[PDB]
């Protein structure tokens, strides 16, 4: 018997009219392409471009009826991947790329085999850095969602077809884990068939749903944001007679405030709208400056101290230094209800 | 019936004298070559580098008698991209490029088909990251402008026209969004047709229209510049007796003022002018510092207290500390009428 | 004697029924190629990324039978590197590629020599960008262990099996050292074989153990986080009559300690967990921030001061300030034990 | 009449004995290659790296006796850039290239066209990102010289000779704007023959001249630079009583000056000698300190105050706070003279 | 006479027996190949990745017997640098490359003579990112030593022997200045031949001595933070009774001191020794940190204040604060002896 590499310049040859530009069942029913994943990387997923790299291996599986052979004694015939320019191969590609590579170190990385009955597993490896729109209106406790479609870009839908594989069409590796993100088990898989001016196209997308780790902003941020309020809590005890140390104390404190507001999106997009971190520090950055104010409501309302009223205004002050005492600490408690069960039922 | 890529060899081959170096009705009429765009993605606009990322399809339509067929059944033929070499196309290039690429991921991402009477159709993906100077003399009201435009290299105008065809030259995708910018929907379309010493060379532009969104800047740098300025009015409420509260309270304000101004030109061109975010800067810092020069009117009006102007000057201190409780929120909302109409008008 | 070039056009020709595109002992027991590398470079181990570069040369050796000679007087036979596309060479691929190049200055750095018996050697000069995810619990105290695995791609393990030879299979350069890490001298060797739904494909990695040097990290942030912590005991000999001074030192170290606490963290990774420089600064924000309010139940426990409770209350407070000498510098100690001991023994 | 395609393969065929490996008047006189550029962009002039990006179109032009045609009707021939590896073409390189490129988006952008007598025009597109040292020592005054150099890689003198030509050597796009700069009109044209050890080889230059916008510095560093010194000048008038205050505007104005003058060199490269922006902050530096050790001849040359030298040095103190209300503004405005007249003549 | 490009067809085409696989002189003495470098550019000298990018002329010249001719007149033949697949080459390499690239811009930039005896030039342009370890125990008064080293990679010793040539083997352009450094003119040369399991591998490489420019951080961080030593020092004329301002003094600049601590190490790797920066800024901190503590023992000292103890500690007081005054500007001048006559010496 003759060796599988001079068997398939048999069956693609200048013989047997094969032809590599024109694809199965021609002038007939389209070529049902059927296409799996598996992630091998994810990551890197940017805020400022709104992208995710992802290296993936593309599986695609079609039925070619001009390699169906009968002679050769076994089950599958492996192609070279130099001579991958020698059949036909759907025109895949992804209608979200920017940007994208093969790779091909020591040998390109593709595989080809080609059962008796036409059967033809084509598997190839790509890096993709992939583009998704970042809805961040809850910013540290939200669901991303970041998609990847596989369209023709030739071929219309009387022509070719994708389709998911029923066998698992997206598998993930073994220890696959991500920094800032979890990725849920649950990927959507649904069609997203492309209508142009120049035809309609096939197009089959996976959606990967993550959501974040709260557990880093909650460290960072969430909590020297708390200490600083109780620091306005702090100038309460002090009486009114160290002015250089509570306004120090509403001073120093509300403006190291507005660089944890400032220093709370220095790597993030500049959206329009307002999200979940900022009116956790523009609240907690009101906590800070009506501590302030307060003061003022103290050194101006002793000042104003014909026996009675000037001793009536001594202890007027006394009163409303007793009040912050006890509605700052449950003021910012109502807050603290009112934006955690805000921000978990959605 | 021959199948059509033995089809297209009868057409493109040896015989038959089509070649791939003349263009179409040659030494006649030019070749009207016309063209639309779909964006697929858009963004990154950069202000640094003055340039923005866009990710095309561009469709070109012209006529080439040569490839008329009349034997052949079906109303069209692709090409397989791997003989794209084989006919004529326009050089086409883009006078902004600043590097761009096509995609070859899985299969090159080129579309050709032609018709009977010889109409070809050519569809290629391109990523381009073109150059557009910016306006930005009032910063976060701007309606930035940036284009792109499409020129022949070799061919002259007698040899070769771009036009854009009239059934809705440039098309955008379904959900493209931009983080800071809105792209509004009248795209202006016109003629830029360039002269050389070499020749004059065709050219067609299409203008974009970027709005931003005020609604970042209003949050990170409107508002707490904002507040500051607020800081300095309740100096004003404390007694004359805490100066090194009221000079404190005037210094720790004024300097992380210059913070604030220093930081709001932290990823700009380095602009010779003056812009709409610097005339707030540099006037609430105005206001931060006159309030400190306010206090240094005070402590040196009550410092040079002969029993009456002992008494006179006292009580002339606690006059000049009760028109600045009106005087500086009143001139501060004036500038916020004159400042906020001044950037809606324009 | 005819030269090798035109000796070697014997062997690989048209004649004698070589082809490059069939492994090695075809129809039988599997390739058994052997590997060894030299690390050239090392380093740039990021870590938002969680990668780093290595740069190789990776030997590999197999047996070809048909390239057994034995009528050429000498023992070995050098290809030119432009002749490396007309024998068979295994398709090694690295599973955490992340990119990777070869090296083409002044010639493809590409070595092959046949041996008498069919033995070829195989080196070429590879830039790896490896991936390997960091445990970060324990941050300047870690042990990371990041590896490199080398599969085939298209061959299964029933055609082509990867071995470590036993001549020490991962040799390391002379003087190769490391900024932040040491490269320990055990490295592991063991299997990874993989299974996908397309076959079983053979697969061997080496893990490198990378230890930090704790030495940087004890300069920028231990011992300026130590200082701190001393300047909050200087409060302590100051008597309660300076509050604009006790308090302006306990509050310009609570506010800088903040710094050194969201700058502790600004070129890592966003992880959920917490981390053994975090329950530092933490720990040590407690101390310089319990120092505060310690004042408070100072300037307040002595705000209360009908002849004897008033006496009472001035010598009180001379005592709460005698047990913060001792006792925040002995808690304070007491946590540097269970600290170095606790990421000692780990 | 055949079409040109089929006749510049008569000129340049196998057949009349052109090879375009061999320079055209062989054993003869040199060949006059004369150049001009077109600059459609300038501009990304980095300092770190001590580099500018510049866009260009080369033009070259020369003759090819044996390119000369007799028989053909029309006066030029374009050739299709697929054939442009069939003429000689002049080697030319820049000698400060430091990486570039060609653009090749939708053809290679190149343009070829023979005359009758064997003019030939060669025009390319080609992205330079060129280097030029940059002199500082004046920095937001400078006038930036950055050059382009246009050598010969493999013909000395004595084979080929490169010219400006005389009509217009550089021209520059319509509306080419820079960020930074100002690119002046007059550009020099000069030789800059090389001689190695291989022989002496043809080079033209071109000089630019980049004169900055001070616009930019003038606001963000000149001005807040100028305000923190009369922060210093407002310590005078306060009373020797406000020590806390004093002190506290002594400390704080100098060591926000501290970071205005380590903030002035945040994206500069580390150069030896000192610029004038550098004797701006460090005498900028002088003033706003030397009103921290007048505060100190203040507080002690009253804490010396036997019944008329002790109302002796009280009023001692009164004077030497009123030169400083004087001499301190009119010390800087002297500097101010001294400063900008010596940047305005040079 | 046939033109050269005819007469090398000859020398090097199927007639003559010339293979360019093979070295000169097989199976005889080796080639002994001479080389030399001209640098272009020198610079970009990282140190986060201890690297640095050259851009150089690479000559070679070796002696190649069977391109000596006799029957063409000239002295001298140039190939086209389309016709460098032809003649052999060695296979030179970097050893620490770290990527590099050639130049391809108008030509490919390379060179390449054939004089009549067989010499044989060869002159091609690279860039370099080579890498080099940075030894950085003294930092600002470094001399560094980055290397550049020239291997064969598939010719072992007895095979390809590479040479300096002593005429000047690295030759440097004419004005090619550095930012940071100063290149000393002394290069050595010396031999670094390798062994490794494959054979002996020639090598030869050349050190280049880079002497930083002490001018730099001799203003940025030298005087800044001699300045804030000698802002301790003017707290000790203030008297006690100022404690907001004296302990506001020793805390505001005993935290600056740690910014600039801090803000020393910003863009420099992570090493785990201590450098000449280092023991700096950390013994400047501790005399910005032991006037607070000399303060601490002042007003200690005086809060003991039974009629002659009670004033024995008023002007014991008075005695430690007039040693402070001396002390520190005595202590911290012989550590300025100690420090720069110690990084004289090395
Ligand atoms: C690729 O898959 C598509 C399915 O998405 C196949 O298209 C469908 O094929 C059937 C034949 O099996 C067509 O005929 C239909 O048959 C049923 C009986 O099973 C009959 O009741 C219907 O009235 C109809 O005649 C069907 O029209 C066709 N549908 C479409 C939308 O094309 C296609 O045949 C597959 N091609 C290959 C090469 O496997
Ligand atoms: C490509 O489109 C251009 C239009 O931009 C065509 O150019 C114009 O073609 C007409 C023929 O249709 C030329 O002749 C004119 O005809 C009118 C009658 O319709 C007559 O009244 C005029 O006096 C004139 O003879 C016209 O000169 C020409 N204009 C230019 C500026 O070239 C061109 O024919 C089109 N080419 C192809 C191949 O479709
Ligand atoms: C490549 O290496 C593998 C080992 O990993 C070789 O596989 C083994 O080869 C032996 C023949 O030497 C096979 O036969 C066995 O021989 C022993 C006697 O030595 C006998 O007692 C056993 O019952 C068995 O018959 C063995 O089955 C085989 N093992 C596997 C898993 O394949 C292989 O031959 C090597 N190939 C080449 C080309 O060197
Ligand atoms: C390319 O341009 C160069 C000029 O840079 C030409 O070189 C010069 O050519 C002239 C001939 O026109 C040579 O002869 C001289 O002629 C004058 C009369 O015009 C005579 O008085 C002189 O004594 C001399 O014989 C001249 O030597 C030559 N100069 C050099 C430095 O080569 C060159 O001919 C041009 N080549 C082509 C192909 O156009
Ligand atoms: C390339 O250069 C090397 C030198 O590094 C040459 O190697 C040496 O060549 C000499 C012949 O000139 C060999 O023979 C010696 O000759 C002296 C007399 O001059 C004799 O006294 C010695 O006993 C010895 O026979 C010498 O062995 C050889 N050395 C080595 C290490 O190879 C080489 O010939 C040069 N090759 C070419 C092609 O130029």
């Amino acid at each position: 018997p003759m060796p599988p590499s001079e068997f398939l310049d048999k069956l693609m040859g200048k013989v047997s009219g094969y032809d590599a530009r024109i694809r199965p069942n021609f002038k007939g029913p389209p070529v049902n392409v059927t296409c799996n994943i598996f992630i091998n990387s994810f990551g890197s997923i940017a805020e400022t471009t709104m992208d995710y790299r992802v290296n993936i291996f593309l599986r695609q599986q079609w039925n070619d009826p001009r390699l169906a052979y009968s002679e050769y004694p076994d089950d599958s015939l492996d192609l070279d991947p130099s001579m991958l320019d020698s059949i036909w191969k759907p025109d895949l590609f992804f209608a979200n790329e920017k940007g994208a590579n093969f790779h091909e170190v020591t040998t390109d990385n593709k595989l080809l085999r080609i059962s008796k009955n036409g059967n033809v597993l084509y598997s190839i490896r790509i890096t993709l850095v992939l583009a998704c729109p970042m809805d961040l209106k809850n910013f540290p406790m939200d669901v991303q969602t970041c998609i990847m479609q596989l369209e023709s870009f030739g071929y219309t839908m009387n022509d070719l077809i994708f389709e998911w594989d029923e066998k698992g069409a997206v598998q993930v590796a073994d220890g696959l884990t991500l920094p800032q993100f979890i990725l849920k088990e649950e990927k959507d898989l649904r069609y997203c068939t492309k209508h142009y001016n120049t035809g309609k196209f096939t197009c089959i997308e996976a959606r990967f749903h993550l959501e974040r780790q709260m557990g880093y902003y909650l460290i960072q941020m969430y909590i020297p944001s708390l200490l600083i309020v109780i620091l306005s809590w702090v100038s309460f005890w002090i009486n009114m007679d160290a002015a250089p140390a509570r306004v120090g104390l509403g001073i120093t404190t509300v403006l190291t405030m507005t660089t944890q507001s400032s220093g709370s999106r220095a790597s993030l997009p500049k959206v329009s709208y307002v999200k979940a971190i900022d009116i956790w520090m523009a609240v907690c950055l009101l906590f800070v400056f009506s501590a302030l104010l307060e003061y003022a409501a103290v050194n101006f309302i002793a000042r104003q101290h014909v026996e009675e009223m000037r001793k009536l205004f001594i202890s007027r002050a006394k009163r409303i230094d007793t009040v912050s005492r006890v509605a700052f600490p449950l003021v910012f408690l109502i807050f603290n209800i009112f934006y955690w069960i805000t921000y978990k039922i959605i």
